[PDB]
């Protein structure tokens, strides 16, 4: 399945080539699969989620997203213009407030949510977290994302958005997690893409245009940004069965494009989010 004028990101991730502009796909698209958007909210009711998303938790007074930078990464996951795994389902743990900021202990909380909000839900291919946040390093959002990774969940966290080594945000920092580095549509690393060796993968992170709160879109970029490009690739491959969900990282890294970014940093991996989709 072919999208014409998909978003530089969407057809970066389908082509071993940049500057395309059509995002090649296999009919499936993530069905079966459940992406938990851990970020500020997500407005299911967005006519891009066709049904879809859905608000399950939220750590504020309101499931709403007032913010964007929820249903933006939602819909970079499984939206059906913007999305990786358009026919994915999409999950909504509200663990920002409506401007970006939240405790680490919430953090922590909607990670342990995810583990066990999945026990009663229909995801057969299987269940994934894209980690749209980042703060400062910490053993407890670490330990929170590894347990949330060692139940059955792909997480996917972004490197961070300062441009030095992940090492020192979490859950970034994470070694059993898919931290996700950002690229820019001329397959330079984004400016602000955290670089290190625990990162896992890199993503289009910059200028992705995708959902937006009110019914609109944006382009908006950063870390956050290419995490859930990937986060949508592991529910595609997974609903594909082509990799497990405590697996899922590695085939990503294995069936990546490899030595294709510039800037890339001596330790950091150069390996940019491939689908495989041979047509």
């Amino acid at each position: 399945a072919a999208q014409t004028n998909a978003p530089w990101g969407l057809a970066r991730i389908s082509s071993t080539s940049p500057g395309t502009s059509t995002y090649y796909y296999d009919e499936s698209a993530g069905q079966g699969s459940c992406v938990y958007v851990i970020d500020t909210g997500i407005e299911a009711s967005h006519p891009e989620f066709e049904g879809r998303a859905q608000m399950v938790k939220t750590y504020y007074y309101s499931s709403r997203d007032g913010n964007g930078h929820g249903t933006h990464c939602a819909g970079t996951v499984g939206s059906r213009t913007y999305g990786v795994a358009k026919k994915t389902q999409l999950f909504g743990v509200k663990v920002l407030d409506d401007n970006g900021s939240g405790q680490y202990s919430t953090i922590i909380a909607g990670m342990d949510f995810v583990a066990s909000d999945k026990n009663n839900r229909n995801c057969p291919k299987g269940v994934v977290a894209s980690l749209s946040l980042g703060g400062g390093y910490s053993s407890s959002v670490n330990s929170a994302a590894a347990r949330l990774q060692s139940s059955g969940v792909m997480v996917a966290v972004a490197a961070g958005n300062n441009n030095a080594d992940a090492r020192n945000y979490s859950p970034a920092s994470e070694p059993s997690v898919c931290t996700v580095g950002a690229s820019d549509r001329y397959d330079r690393r984004s400016s602000f893409s955290n670089y290190g060796s625990v990162l896992d993968i890199f993503g289009p992170g910059t200028s992705i245009l995708s959902t937006w709160i009110g019914g609109s879109t944006r382009s908006i970029s950063g870390t956050s940004m290419a995490t859930p490009h990937v986060a949508g690739l592991a529910a595609y491959l997974m609903t594909l069965g082509k990799t497990t969900a405590a697996s899922a990282c590695r085939y990503i890294a294995d069936t990546a494009n490899k030595g294709d970014l510039s800037n890339i940093p001596f330790g950091t991996v150069n390996l940019l989010a491939y689908n495989n989709y041979q047509a």
